[PDB]
């Protein structure tokens, strides 16, 4: 079991947060907030580094280019932003959906962003000229979560409508739709670190490894509570192999991998959980808590 004890709580956001991210550099941890402000800090310390601001509304999510030197945002202006991060200056605003922009994030190869929106699409963005390559009809209620595979060559949607989809990036064509009985919304889902699995969110408070080639379900991690909020779950590689997620009871939970045992659940925040992050390298755990906490956590384990 991990020993994540608590280094550094941080402050500023003046409404709920709704994301954090650590710089793959390991170096930044950049938050977004419904305030309509991106904030980065130190990712070791917690040190405040800057405020980046543009967007015209709340800001659901932001995330980092594979060389730290961008982030991009996603915002309820129906715009996506490209983000300088020395400078703060917006380089593009990425304009196309038709509502709220709710999730974003680059490819490996960072040439390419990925955006979800409420308006049911996911669209497919160069990031050199800010245009949309592809959009992509793949939903029919709000896209809650897009991710790209470890080389580029696949996308993972999930959406309110209850389905997890993976898509070819190259040609916009859907691979494989997976599918539920009960047909939970889906709040969130990434690619696993080795590419061949999806940990996908449900409101239902479950969180699910598929194995999308077999369409099976391998694992199932429960205990915590999720029924509203789009709370995003994280695999921890740097020591134990572990599965970290927020919650609606104000706690991190931590559950290993392998057994679906919880391992530790992590207490302070005083409010829902919202996001959760894992440092690159380094064994240290980012989470932000909604508009009665307002604060960022810092925690630390030895393994
Ligand atoms: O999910 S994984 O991509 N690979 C994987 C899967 N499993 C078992 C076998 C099938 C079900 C779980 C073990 N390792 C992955 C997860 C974490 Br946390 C860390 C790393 Cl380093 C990593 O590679």
């Amino acid at each position: 079991k991990p020993n994540y004890a608590l280094k550094f709580t941080l402050a500023g956001h003046t409404k709920a947060v709704s994301s954090v991210k650590f710089s793959p550099n390991g170096e930044w941890l950049a938050s977004s907030s419904a305030d309509k402000l991106i904030k980065i800090w130190g990712a070791y310390d917690g040190k405040f580094e800057k405020t980046i601001s543009g967007h015209k509304l709340g800001i659901s999510d932001v995330a980092w280019s594979s060389d730290s030197n961008l982030l991009v945002s996603a915002s309820d202006d129906k715009t996506l932003k490209i983000w300088d991060v020395s400078s703060g200056k917006c380089l593009k605003t990425l304009k196309g959906h038709s509502n709220y922009v709710f999730c974003c994030n680059f490819n490996p190869q960072s040439n390419l962003i990925v955006s979800g929106s409420f308006d049911e699409s996911v669209r497919i963005w160069d990031v050199k000229t800010g245009k949309c390559l592809k959009t992509l009809p793949a939903h029919s209620d709000p896209v809650s979560a897009v991710h790209f595979n470890r080389d580029g060559s696949l996308i993972v949607s999930s959406s309110y409508d209850g389905l997890c989809r993976i898509w070819d990036t190259a040609s916009g064509q859907c691979l494989k739709t997976l599918i539920d009985d009960d047909n939970p919304p889906v709040s969130f889902v990434k690619f696993s670190p080795n590419g061949k699995y999806i940990l996908a969110a449900t409101l239902d408070n479950t969180l699910k490894l598929w194995d999308y080639s077999k369409g099976k379900c391998l694992k199932t991690y429960t205990g915590h509570k999720n029924e509203k909020y789009c709370i995003f779950a994280n695999f921890s590689v740097t020591g134990g192999k572990w599965i970290v997620s927020g919650s609606e009871d104000n706690l991190v939970y931590i559950w290993n991998l392998q057994t679906k045992e919880i391992v530790q659940k992590l207490q302070g925040h005083t409010d829902v959980v919202i996001s959760t992050a894992c440092h690159p390298t380094e064994n240290i755990i980012a989470s932000a808590a909604l508009e009665n906490d307002k604060t960022i956590k810092l925690w630390k384990s030895d393994c």
